[PDB]
């Protein structure tokens, strides 16, 4: 019963570090991720994570609020990066070897983004952060998640979400909407389902980056899904 | 035919300050501040700015919960630049001459700090931010605003807080709170008042550095220390 | 005493369109564009300028031959800023304040991209060239051209192409291929038409970003379409 | 009769690497600290090295001669890593690996300081030389050293000088003057002792930095000091 | 039979990578020195590889076209650095371990030369690519290559060339031009033969760097060459 | 009613010439340049000054004593820099506008060497000044002077000594040294003259880049230089 994904790209969105404020980061919350990732490396899995920035900040909210759209998204990229101190942080208090690296040059806090390095990294154990999404305003860290784990090469993207999945609706607003195990893009297309911002899936898409929803409050599941077993949803054509 | 008492200052916005109710940046404080450094710089003053980030993260605060001291202290510092960007944008919607220079380099988002490019630009008129503080571990913006004040020649260093002046305590929380409206660096010491830490306090001492502590949730405060009027607690020797 | 239609535009600069027979970068071809760049210049328009390198390397076109797709990128990109660099010495040999900015950080050799300072720039009357496009790899300059169109809020992306507007299909290889004058983002879609990448396409769309596509082979083409005239296909909502 | 010491901060002032002359290097007293760092290293001691930069340039000292203080910290603290570098190349010729990082940027001859690679650096037994002390002007490189020390969780600060220690006044003008064994914060503040520069001590003091003083001439007291020994002053509370 | 050289500096001029048209880059020619390459690696020899741009652009003849001199010696240097990119992939595909390095900074695709890091790259067993040649304009990638050798301590720069070696003439253009086997710089220079630009010729010698001149498109000669036999023509003094 | 003679110039200031007895820097000879320099830059003449750093260090003189040459190479090139840094500020403290850039980059303290960024100074009437030479071991600052001097297509060369011109010897140790007031780039060769290093002389020959060499220790000569008057010694075809 060995892991099924040799090298995956861990898509941790902003909320998921969010304490119960609803904002900020939570100290008990980023040690248990890093538990879970720990066992992951034990397990041979090579790991890269695009982290996101919605417990700190997105650009849109800023600009409506008055802010240039590129500065708002710029404060928002510099929040993955705030985020994924946080994550490396936990990583190496953990003792797991982890590395960050920023799409948006930050010297001396990291290093910047390297395809290279980041290969060779992966090749070594070692958890790779991409923090600052892209780099690019008028984007989300889902699209980064996307063309990062297509650059890697990951064998799938593992879509964390406070929900075990993708459903008919959404199960938290409509008692009746029901999850599914196994999708494809035509079909989150054709029936309009929410996986994640349209370009970043258009994307995958045309370069058949398989995704998976899964629940990272779901103690457990992450490995669940490496381990490959009934957890959230499956989507590739 | 008043006119302004100053050439140049050092103004330490602090992070807090930019709250505004409930973590996150205020949008219409910052709105309002752009007008008020809109208003010193047409008034012909040179501005430096040093801004904290009390309003997202403190390294202290983060270490007590686990996290490594000193990567708390680096998502601090990336609180400032988050904070100078923010407050860069309303300095441009202002149509205000401004720039943004960080203490790490963060290179493409902002410039990265520039002494002599800091004092052509005051020279010219341009409203300096400066983020990051000192750009080490340990240290808090006071200390930046300090060693930077003095840096630039600064004529003063208007330490902008959300209380009137220097208290004997905070009075939110101990009702029996009075501040005071003149002190020596010595009379800080020999009561050993709330201004800053010692580090940034001597600092200034040192170099005969005069500070002055104002309000900056009181709408044309910064204007009336400016104009030489009875405004918050002034520290000299 | 007609005067231009447009105060501030993003001119995306095909490479292929700088070969001017047999790869390379075709001189002549050159200094032609200094000149009516030139004369925009003059004419008080804000020019930004994505410039491509379809003339020296295509990422998917090495990748085909075994490389990297990656790395096929990263060298394509390097072609568009080693493009932006002959461009930006065609327009310095003809006397025009011209900076060029690169999304990959070169230093010494050009600027890295920074969105305010290109703003700065563009307002004091200087040619602003964009290479090394979005600076990621699976990405072409027509999204580029798209992405900073929207950043510096240009008001329409002028793509300079071989041929005289969109065509039904290539009218060097096809007999039957007839271009449009007029198309809305709709149309395009419901007609499949050959205009760019549907990620940049969208995009414009998004921020309802209009698009004219016009030969730059025709001398004095671009300035038509500065003046208004009947010039290449328009594209908008 | 092993090592009481895991990781030191051995903090070296430029005279010591001063010949007879007063100024520059001396190649000969370079070779014999790194045969002496290079037995630590072999003794499985993780050293850290914060060089100062008095043998060549004091940013004081200048600006006495009329050059601005901040510009003549910077030529000092570019002194600094000028000894980092002749410290670097002995250690490399004695074969013991080792690493120079700046604290100012310097592409090239160097990498920047960076604390996670410092970190990694140090658990990989690699000598990890610190110049530009903090970086900032108005800093000796003593509070580098402390900074670096608290930073890198160093066990101690050694503070080689040319004297045995810290006596009851300078043992080379007044042959009274007595040497201490033991000494604590406030007894070296108390009684007005000369160990460095206030702000680095103060800053030792408020995080209980362990200091110890020896003499860097005495051959083999490095040895002696890191293996518990009777050696120079001990600094603690 | 084993190798007589332990550390070498391969010159690979531009042209070796053209494929049949006269320009660009042959899939097939970077995956047969790959091999090669990837040979000496395995028989324990320290590679650096110095590539030129020939195949794409060179300075000197873009300033007869027309534009700037030192823009010339730009692009054609940014050639290189697109050479090594190709290189080194090559050699990754080929799972030789390798990194480039550039003269000219660019962040993201490779990293910047750093003599000491090159070293230890070289010391362990890596293929050390040096791309934008010296960095400077008005000189050749074969004076990088004699700069480099003689930096790295190389035992010998092998100057590839589509020639077996040195003749009396070219051996191309005049059937009676004979091949030296063994040559010093007072000769090449007495006869004046063509081995590479004066200075840097000027420069090997003065350092007597042995040059040996070898075919590159005879397969296998690369190997006879280091293992010591009877190939090309050797320069020394 | 004279007027200069030259319109742009590359200025080669030797460290050595700023020692004034005993090694270091002189303030006094600096203040005193900077007023000179003050009075061509009044006089309407661009000028790019390339400074030495023979008053600190030399690789040479490094390498002997056991240092690695390369290693020697930065420390002295880093010397440069310092003398850049000392000059920029006499500069600014007599209120000439200037800049130091560096051929490795500083970042901060100074700006790293940009070829087009320097043309656009110079013609902003602002005192360019190269540090860190050519950037690369194994070379002078005679070297980058002439290299420097070729790229901002300076009208001539003025090498800044000790002596008032070119001698057959030391004219302080060889009482039979004589200097010459007219040379041809064959007679410094055909005699084989103190001027240079072949590489550099060669450098100047190759673009018919006149050199003239004067005394900078007497006040005054430098502009009799600029005015076309009998001094020091002039080298051309
Ligand atoms: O490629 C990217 C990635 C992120 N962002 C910005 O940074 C924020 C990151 O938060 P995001 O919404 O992507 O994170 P999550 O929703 O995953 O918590 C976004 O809101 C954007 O403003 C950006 O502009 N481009
Ligand atoms: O020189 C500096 C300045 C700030 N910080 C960190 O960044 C935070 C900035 O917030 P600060 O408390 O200075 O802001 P304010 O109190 O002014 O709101 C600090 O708490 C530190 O963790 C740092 O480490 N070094
Ligand atoms: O955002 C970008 C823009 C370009 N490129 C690469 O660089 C080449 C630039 O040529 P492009 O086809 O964009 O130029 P054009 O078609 O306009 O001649 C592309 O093929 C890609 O390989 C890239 O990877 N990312
Ligand atoms: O954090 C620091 C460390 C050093 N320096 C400057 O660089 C010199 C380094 O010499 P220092 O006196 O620290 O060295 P040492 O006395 O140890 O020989 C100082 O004089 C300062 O001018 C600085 O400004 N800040
Ligand atoms: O130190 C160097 C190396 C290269 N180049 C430039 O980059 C090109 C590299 O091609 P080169 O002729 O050196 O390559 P090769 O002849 O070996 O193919 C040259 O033509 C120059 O324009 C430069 O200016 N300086
Ligand atoms: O292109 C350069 C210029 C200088 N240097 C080094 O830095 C020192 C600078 O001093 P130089 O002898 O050039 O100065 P000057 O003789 O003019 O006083 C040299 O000795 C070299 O070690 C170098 O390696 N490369």
């Amino acid at each position: 019963a060995k892991p099924v994904y040799k090298r995956i790209l861990l898509k941790l969105s902003g909320e998921a570090l969010q304490g119960t404020e609803g904002f900020g980061i939570d100290a008990s919350i980023l040690d248990r991720m890093a538990q879970e990732i720990k066992e992951l490396v034990e397990l041979g899995i090579q790991v890269g994570v695009v982290i996101g920035g919605g417990n700190l900040f997105r650009g849109a909210g800023l600009a409506k609020a008055g802010m240039n759209r590129v500065v708002g998204d710029h404060m928002g990229m510099l929040a993955t990066v705030m985020n994924g101190l946080a994550m490396r942080d936990a990583l190496h208090r953990a003792y797991v070897n982890a590395r960050l690296m920023s799409a948006i040059p930050l010297n001396a806090v990291c290093d910047s983004y390297s395809w290279a390095e980041a290969i060779s990294l992966l090749r070594n154990n070692r958890v790779v952060i991409l923090s600052a999404g892209t780099g690019n305003p008028f984007f989300t860290t889902d699209s980064a998640a996307c063309l990062r784990g297509i650059e890697i090469e990951a064998n799938v993207v593992l879509k964390a979400t406070k929900v075990d999945g993708v459903f008919t609706a959404d199960p938290a607003k409509d008692p009746t909407a029901t999850m599914y195990e196994q999708l494809t893009y035509s079909e989150v297309l054709e029936k309009e389902l929410k996986v994640m911002d349209l370009a970043a899936f258009t994307l995958a898409r045309d370069h058949k980056l398989p995704i998976r929803v899964f629940n990272m409050n779901k103690p457990g599941a992450l490995r669940r899904v490496v381990m490959g077993e009934k957890e959230g949803t499956l989507i590739t054509e």
